[PDB]
Parts: C-alpha cells; sequence; structure tokens
C-alpha cells in the first residue's frame, strides 16, 4: 500500500496524518471510500 488521506484528513484535528491508504487498481476488501475522487491511477480509502 502507501500512506494516502481522505477529503476530510483533518485541517484542525488530531491523527490527521496518512491514517489512511491507496490501493492501486482498486481498493482493499474491508475498507471504503473516504473522498469522492480517489487518484491518478489509484484509489484512496479509509479504515
Amino acid at each position: 500500500g502507501v500512506p494516502c488521506r481522505c477529503d476530510s484528513d483533518g485541517p484542525s484535528v488530531h491523527g490527521n496524518t496518512l491514517s489512511g491508504t491507496v490501493w492501486v487498481g482498486s481498493c482493499a476488501s474491508g475498507w471504503h471510500k473516504c473522498n469522492d475522487e480517489y487518484n491518478i491511477a489509484y484509489e484512496c480509502c479509509k479504515q
């Protein structure tokens, strides 16, 4: 995977770091879209 943020990463809140992850090709089997967009090629999701 790769570290990748969400739509509401946390501009003024705790734990705002890359706790989300990009899965290229498409997402991981237990995660979901944390944003409307995804990536260049890939897709960002959270858990």
